[PDB]
């Protein structure tokens, strides 16, 4: 729901998971990862701190629906 | 020296050859998954420098992809 948030996150991986059925759902986690944490580190105009801890939202997101 | 972008390009490469069940692009991705997981959990280097070494990492895997 809040932008940027671990439930955002976790939406999405779900998401992407879903539209890539010819992916292992491991590497397609992987691969949303690579390209979202790419983004928000090339970002020059967020506060660093802000930065980072969407970051941690999405590494939390990514952990919580590895376990699942 | 450390956390720079010549030495994300080396372990890169390094993950690359080692690794025995995923290919190149793959192996990449996880490792760059591991990397920054352990970047981010860094609860006493100052979030200026964490997202420094995040950047690097970044250059690197763009570096060691389209090369």
């Amino acid at each position: 729901s809040e932008l940027f948030s671990v439930p955002y996150f976790i939406e999405n991986l779900k998401q992407h998971i879903e539209m890539n059925q010819s992916e292992d759902k491991i590497h397609a986690m992987n691969s949303y990862y690579r390209s979202v944490v790419s983004t928000l580190v090339q970002d020059q105009l967020t506060k660093n701190a802000v930065v980072l801890k969407r970051i941690q939202h999405l590494d939390e997101a990514y952990n919580k629906v590895k376990r699942g």
